[PDB]
């Protein structure tokens, strides 16, 4: 678990993020291909996140699951922090979504099965997440989904409200039901092409989430309207358990993967 820059040969950029860039890289001795995310201490210290990145890395280190992106190790130099990550050859769900505009019921249903499996595993470890969004979902060589970002994951303003539940923007206490809400937001975006509460303004998006105001375009089928309606409920108590999602007749009929 002892690493340094001189162990890796660095390639093309895979993406340019908020605090630094992600590069394709190869470990010199074994020729293992992987991804290396380089982060500035400057942008981090000056934001008060340096404690979070610490714990998020600890958490993700100990996870093993085919639908969660792996974290091999980490280290730091004079001014920067480097994360050694699993490389996903087929890119982000985000890029795939703006290439195709929309996903069919078969691809949507399969992605959600994969997500539910990874969330059941995480909950058995008492791990949750604040939001899950398409630019944080990656695809492996067989085109299978992989979860890459925890956010605040347990073991003014900066952010978009689009993926947060009502109980988190209104201040209230939350439990793992936050993830079930995220399933619903994603199922909608996969089928429609944009998230259900989208708006021109932060303040307005706030109202729409708080009131749970969304409508369906004509092409969304009744099987899909039902699952989504059940997932987006203001009261967290009324949202279904993960195994129920995996047993929904709409999932069952359209998914390629077992639960
Ligand atoms: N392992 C990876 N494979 C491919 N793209 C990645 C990987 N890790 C991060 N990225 C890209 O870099 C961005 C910053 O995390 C992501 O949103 C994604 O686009």
């Amino acid at each position: 678990r002892q690493w340094a820059l001189e162990d890796f040969e660095i390639g093309r950029p895979l993406g340019k993020g908020k605090f630094g860039n992600v590069y394709l890289a190869r470990e010199k001795q074994s020729k293992f291909i992987l991804a290396l995310k380089v982060l500035f201490k400057a942008q981090l210290e000056k934001a008060g996140v340096e404690h979070q990145l610490r714990r998020e890395v600890e958490i993700q280190s100990h996870l093993r699951h085919p639908n969660i992106l792996r974290l091999y190790g980490y280290f730091h130099d004079a001014t920067r922090v480097y994360l050694i990550l699993e490389y996903a050859p087929l890119g982000t769900v985000y890029r795939e979504l703006q290439k195709l505009s929309k996903f069919d019921e078969q691809r949507t249903a399969t992605y959600i099965t994969e997500l539910a499996n990874a969330l059941s595993y995480c909950h058995s470890k008492r791990v949750i997440r604040r939001d899950i969004k398409p630019e944080n979902l990656l695809l492996g060589s067989a085109g299978e989904l992989k979860i890459a970002d925890f956010g605040w994951s347990v073991h003014t303003l900066c952010g978009t409200l689009d993926y947060l539940p009502p109980e988190m923007i209104e201040g209230r206490m939350h439990d793992e039901k936050v993830d079930l809400w995220s399933l619903g937001v994603l199922c909608y975006e996969f089928l429609v092409g944009k998230p259900p509460f989208e708006a021109n303004t932060y303040q307005e998006t706030y109202k729409r989430i708080s009131r749970v105001e969304f409508t369906f375009p004509d092409f969304v089928t009744e099987g899909a309207r039902d699952l989504i309606s059940r997932l987006l409920k203001h009261n967290p108590s009324q949202r279904p358990m993960l195994r129920e999602v995996l047993e929904h007749p709409w999932i069952t009929a359209n998914s390629s993967k077992p639960s």
